């Protein structure tokens, strides 16, 4: 079996994943945005970015965020809807957490959320998550809660992609 490192290696020769200037380090221990794993999203998946569109509010979610293309692509697909639907915030700031992971590619997959799971995930993601847990795209010791590791995203990425 592969280890995570090379497992982020495969991602990244295949545009999904990338890594730092200047270093062969790939991070695995840090976070990542809400902005970088809507495309993580669209590579992954092979979605089209939807340009010269917005449709959210968030400061400085305009034409020159580098983001918008991949955020756009991954609402249309209904993969995402942001965080808040009356002041149409997408926090692309925001780093994604393992709950948010789980019901994209648990979505993007076509799988079927849990009904009546039990786990430590916020109310509207335990089904998601626990549906997460049983394809193997995240281990049930994960923090629902937390932000994702890369590790953990490159996982569950590598895991999505066998199953797509
Ligand atoms: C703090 O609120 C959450 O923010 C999440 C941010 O990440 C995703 C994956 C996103 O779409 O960007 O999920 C957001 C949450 O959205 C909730 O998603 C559920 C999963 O499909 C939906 O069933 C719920 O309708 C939605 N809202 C609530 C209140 O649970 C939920 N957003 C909202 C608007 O309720």
């Amino acid at each position: 079996a592969k280890t995570t490192q090379e497992k982020f290696d495969a991602l990244k020769e295949a545009g999904v994943f990338s890594g730092y200037p200047g270093t062969t380090d790939a991070k695995l221990g840090q976070d990542m945005t809400r902005a970088e794993f809507a495309k993580v999203l669209v590579k992954l998946f092979g979605l089209k970015e939807i340009h010269g569109q917005y449709s959210y509010k968030d400061k400085n979610y305009d034409a020159k965020n580098w983001a918008a293309p991949f955020i756009e692509a991954v609402t249309a697909e209904g993969l995402m809807q942001g965080k808040d639907l009356t002041k149409k915030i997408f926090d692309f700031n925001g780093k994604i957490t393992v709950e948010e992971a789980s019901k994209t590619l648990v979505t993007a997959l076509k799988l079927e959320p849990v009904k009546d799971a039990q786990n430590k995930a916020t109310d509207w993601a335990k089904g998601y998550f626990e549906a997460a847990v049983n394809a193997g795209l995240f281990s049930k010791d994960a923090n629902p809660k937390a932000n994702a590791t890369r590790a953990q995203l490159v996982e569950a990425a590598f895991a999505a992609d066998e199953m797509s």
